């Protein structure tokens, strides 16, 4: 409840973007997190192309996780896999 951030476009434009999750925090993120907490970790990050007993290799899944999460905080954010740039 404000009325400092919404009003003018102006201040929509410093705010459309996901700095830390919220992006996809809503629709992706979480049916990305297996948890549905709004946090992923690598012991559930398998378990997304794990259920899936295709032809992949659990052996990728840590070399996505520890790429993937660069704060090597061991939980992976939608804004922390995203930080990905020049590429
Ligand atoms: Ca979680
Ligand atoms: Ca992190």
């Amino acid at each position: 409840h404000s009325s400092g951030h919404i009003d003018d476009d102006d201040k929509h434009m410093a705010e459309r973007l996901s700095e830390e999750e919220i992006g996809g925090l809503k629709e992706l993120f979480k049916m990305i997190d297996t948890d549905n907490s709004g946090t992923i970790t690598f012991d559930e990050l398998k378990d997304g192309l794990k259920r899936v007993g295709s032809e992949l290799m659990e052996s990728e899944i840590k070399d996505l996780m520890d790429a993937a999460d660069i704060d090597k905080s061991g939980t992976i954010d939608y804004g922390e896999f995203i930080a990905a740039t020049v590429h």
